């Protein structure tokens, strides 16, 4: 059982996570140009209200690289809820089973950043 290689974007407000064609794809130095593809994944939470109903929490979206984690099996654009794609100039369209996803007992998460002039929807914050 894996986790996303990076911390999550948290969707404060009502639109879903989508990147301008070429943005998206975290910071990460120890990946190569070919590597810089993937997708976002929705992640909702839900907890015990103070009331004492049941209650969604603000979405997450974690990153994860073509062909890695709980979508690995999905080739890039595939339609589906709650999953996003996101691919830098220069990247290749092969699943990137070498990168892998985060064993978290042996490694910490990546703080997510984005870089510069990278455009967000409202209600989602860029590092
Ligand atoms: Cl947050």
């Amino acid at each position: 059982n894996t986790a996303s290689w990076f911390t999550a974007l948290t969707q404060h407000g009502k639109e879903d996570l989508k990147f301008s064609r070429g943005q998206g794809v975290p910071i990460n130095t120890n990946s190569s140009p070919d590597d810089q593809i993937g997708y976002y994944r929705r992640a909702t939470r839900r907890i015990r209200g103070g009331d004492g109903k049941m209650k969604d929490l603000s979405p997450r979206w974690y990153f994860y690289y073509l062909g890695t984690g709980p979508e690995a099996g999905l080739p890039y654009g595939a339609n589906k809820d709650g999953i996003i794609w996101v691919a830098t100039e220069g990247a290749l369209n092969t699943p990137k089973d070498h990168i892998g996803t985060r064993n978290p007992a042996n490694n910490a998460a990546i703080v997510l950043q984005l870089p510069q002039g990278t455009t967000l929807p409202k209600g989602f914050y860029a590092e």
